Order: structure tokens, then C-alpha cells, then sequence
């Protein structure tokens, strides 16, 4: 119900928390949104840490 999104813009780092019931949909929407905002790197789906990380 709770996930984490860590996106490192090479020179920019930020962490946030959100409570949703559809990570599959949110994860996809956030990816396209982050990319559009200039957020790139390596994304993955961690089940043991239910946390996401992106490194430009």
C-alpha cells in the first residue's frame, strides 16, 4: 500500500512516500512523468524493499 520513489538526477537526489492501491499504474504514470520532467536513470522493482531507485 506504500511505496518509495528515489530518483537521483546525477546531481539531484530526492525521496518521497505515497500510499496507493495500484503501484503498477502509479509506477508507470510516474515513470513517464519523471522522464518528461527530465528524470532519467535505471529503474527497477524491489519487492524486498518495496522501494524504487533511479540513477542518471
Amino acid at each position: 500500500m506504500q511505496y518509495k520513489l528515489i530518483l537521483n538526477g546525477k546531481t539531484l537526489k530526492g525521496e518521497t512516500t505515497t500510499e496507493a492501491v495500484d503501484a503498477a499504474t502509479a509506477e508507470k504514470v510516474f515513470k513517464q512523468y519523471a522522464n518528461d520532467n527530465g528524470v532519467d536513470g535505471e529503474w527497477t522493482y524491489d519487492d524486498a524493499t518495496k522501494t524504487f531507485t533511479v540513477t542518471e
